[PDB]
């Protein structure tokens, strides 16, 4: 994957409205009206749409787009390095997210899911699952056999491909 493609990849993953809203935003630090930004308002702009990168983030990112040194970024790499971004964060906030779920199942805190503490929090979402059925989700979900689901193995559980 070129920058080119790089650049196709990151428009299809966004909706139409969500690159113009990006741009409108992108277009108010132009003014030129060149179709690009100087490299020292990126973070500005980023963040103004909702993203959150770190100051190393920002420099690799600057060294990267700026290599002919015009110390601007053009609206196609703004698109890649927003769409990165966007991909980091959610994994962050899916990652943060599982470690809460699992707290909250860990009822005695002890580290692990038993088969009770796992049948108690599927009985409560409402659905006719039986005793048959939460054993199931424990064997196949109880990698090391020692009747419980530690946290690699909620992970794994429940990112299922995991």
């Amino acid at each position: 994957a070129s920058m080119t493609d790089q650049q196709a990849e990151a428009r299809a993953f966004l909706s139409e409205e969500m690159i113009a809203e990006f741009k409108a935003a992108f277009d108010m630090f132009d003014a030129d009206g060149g179709g690009d930004i100087s490299t020292k308002e990126l973070g500005t702009v980023m963040r103004m749409l909702g993203q959150n990168p770190t100051k190393e983030e920002l420099d690799a990112i600057i060294e990267e787009v700026d290599e002919d040194g015009s110390g601007t970024i053009d609206f196609e790499e703004f698109l890649v390095m927003m769409v990165r971004q966007m991909k980091e964060d959610a994994k962050g906030k899916s990652e943060e997210e599982l470690a809460n779920c699992f707290r909250i199942f860990d009822k005695n805190a002890d580290g692990f899911i038993d088969i009770e503490e796992l049948g108690e929090i599927l009985r409560a979402t409402g659905e006719h699952v039986t005793e048959e059925d939460i054993e199931d989700l424990m064997k196949d979900s109880d990698k090391n056999n020692d009747g419980r689901i530690d946290f690699d193995e909620f992970l794994k559980m429940m990112e299922g491909v995991q």
